[PDB]
């Protein structure tokens, strides 16, 4: 099995995890189990703690500037890993890590609660008003007298894991994501209908959009555009709003006068296919290869949406370019469009130790 590690500055302490990403199903979240390797001689009479913090941050350009900033811990777990105490059910991978690292390896396990927001990072672009912001999950291991002590970077390691969202296997009874509207052009109807075949789609997966157009007008639809739109709402500090196209399939398809058209478009929204990544809600840093578009934010009734920090949702839109009589220079055209909600979630996990450095690779 593959595991990931990180050593603190003075190399007097390192931490190990079985994976970089942890899936949030909905009823439960995957445990964050691992071990820390300690230096007994160095750690003369000190305790070793391991904390997991979910934090919302706003401001601070790229890495570090000066301007405005806001920070809020929405959730945090802390544990004394060394010296140990309650001897409890070690996980298989923990078993191995200890058989490998030796006797100076002590286990720790974090079982996050449910309803917490998933990883979301956003960096402002040329057409945006807000500032950088995000929801992070940081894992720190350090040496100290107690959790009250100010923590110094020299003898502590920090790790940023991702908590990604999967759509419950306990989901069904899907209504039907479809829509049909009428648009009057010179007193005559232009019906445009769209529908999705599924309830939830997953990153890297094809989305089939059914389009039915009943054009009873004397005008001509010269273009049909299909876009996947991402709507990001920062709901904590500053109420910033981002509405971005994360996929656009512009086609040839035309619909003459007194004509109908039934067709199925198929598009796959992918952070990779996007040139401009600024302004988009991601689940990690832009410079990283494993980073994807943020998942649809699962919002539940009775809960304050602000505790989520950032709200991410998607839409599929169908745009028709209609010309005042689709011909000649009458390029004095109009646009008509319909939209449908789109829930985009992570695929889902499936059922000798090779140690790798934790740092995510830059593509």
């Amino acid at each position: 099995s593959k595991v990931y590690k990180k050593t603190c500055p003075n190399a007097k302490l390192s931490i190990y995890l079985g994976k970089r990403d942890f899936v949030d199903h909905v009823e439960h979240v995957e445990p964050v189990d691992g071990v820390v390797l300690i230096d007994p001689e160095y750690l003369k009479d000190r305790k070793v703690f391991v904390t997991l913090t979910c934090a919302f941050r706003y401001g601070r350009d790229d890495l570090d500037l000066i301007g405005m900033s806001f920070r809020k811990d929405l959730y945090s777990l802390a544990t004394q890993v060394y010296p140990p105490e309650t001897k409890e059910p070690l996980t298989p991978l923990q078993e191995k890590l200890m058989k490998k690292l030796g006797a100076h390896a002590y286990p720790f396990c974090f079982k996050m609660g449910t309803n917490l927001p998933c990883s979301v990072t956003l960096q402002p672009g040329p057409d945006d008003t807000g500032k950088s912001c995000g929801v992070d999950f940081e894992v720190k291991a350090f040496c100290a007298e107690n959790l009250e002590e100010k923590i110094h970077k020299r003898n502590s390691v920090q790790l940023v894991i991702r908590k990604v969202q999967f759509a419950p296997a306990n989901l069904g009874v899907a209504p039907k994501t479809e829509i049909t509207r009428q648009f009057m052009l010179s007193d005559r109807p232009l019906h445009l209908e769209a529908s999705l075949d599924k309830e939830i789609y997953y990153h890297g997966e094809p989305i089939n959009v059914n389009v039915k157009i009943n054009n009873t007008t004397g005008k001509i639809v010269k273009k049909i555009k299909i876009i996947v739109e991402q709507v990001t709402d920062v709901v904590l500090f500053s109420l910033d709003k981002y509405v971005k196209t994360v996929c656009a399939e512009e086609t040839n398809d035309t619909v003459a006068a007194n004509s109908t058209l039934s067709k199925t478009f198929s598009v796959t929204p992918m952070l990779a296919n996007n040139r401009e990544k600024r302004g988009l809600a991601l689940d990690g840093k832009l410079k990283h290869e494993d980073t994807n578009l943020a998942s649809t934010t699962v919002i539940r009734p009775g809960m304050d949406k602000e505790v989520l920090g950032i709200l991410v949702s998607y839409k599929v839109k169908v745009h028709l370019v209609v010309a005042r009589g689709g011909i000649l220079g009458d390029l004095t055209s109009s646009d008509v469009a319909v939209e449908l909600p789109l829930t985009l979630m992570h695929p889902k996990p499936s059922d000798d130790i090779i140690i790798e450095e934790f740092a995510r690779q830059k593509l």
